[PDB]
């Protein structure tokens, strides 16, 4: 209810400082969790 | 009464916050990619830990 | 029997919800989206 | 591969069912079943919290 | 090795006689389906 | 180096002569392929586990 | 915030490149499938061991 409406909110607030549209923050965001998951399964292999 | 009932109950706490669903969906998405990139850098640096403890002390 | 058995069960239950099928997925990949970053912050702070 | 494929193929040609609503179908029961995982698993993190101060 | 397992994964999708785009999807059912059963089983357990 | 990581697989992808969306949809295949094969391995072992708790427990 | 943060060191990163975001993007899907496949080969073989202990003990 509150939790939820009350955590997209904020989420929005956060977002909407960065003045980089929020497509922009999702790739971003999606590359570096990319390099990460790579760096993880290699060494996971070694 | 348990699936439909689920799906309802969502719904109403969607409808309340007067925010456009595919905009509640992008946003839930941005905040647990921050999260996740955080848990695998914890998980990176735990993984080269264990792994020199392993060598120090084996 | 088993695989066609299954989707006539889901499809069953989804029209008795008497909600399209794509609002019936996206509201649940919402819930499942919400779930998942509590989840990480318990994981993270604990 | 090809003998699996087939397989799947022939299953769902029985169905008399879109493959695109199979799968759409599919997918609703795998996110309700993983939203109750996720319930069990946050009661299951909450416990573990509760038995570190209480022992 | 990349390039080799691009080649061999080619040979074996075109000998199927079936587009690329339904290997994919069927096999994108039965995954769905086995991890439907998986779920069921790790939440009565 | 990220930048250098990015270099050499553009290199590997280049020497294939496979288009980029090609070589993403075949590698898809083979993983859904393997997932499937390790599903069914899973679901053995704790259909196996559910079993033997039933009968002793 | 923290994630204004994030951004702006993950766009200072990819810039510096010289490569297209969605290239960028393609590639490291590319390599993360390459390495899954390989992972999900060891698992299998651990699995099918783990299945022989029990057999054997």
């Amino acid at each position: 209810d509150a939790d939820v409406c009350g955590e997209v909110a904020y989420i929005q607030s956060v977002v909407s400082d960065c003045h980089v549209p929020t497509e922009d923050v999702k790739t971003l965001l999606e590359i570096r969790k990319l390099f990460l998951e790579i760096q993880k399964l290699k060494v996971e292999l070694q």
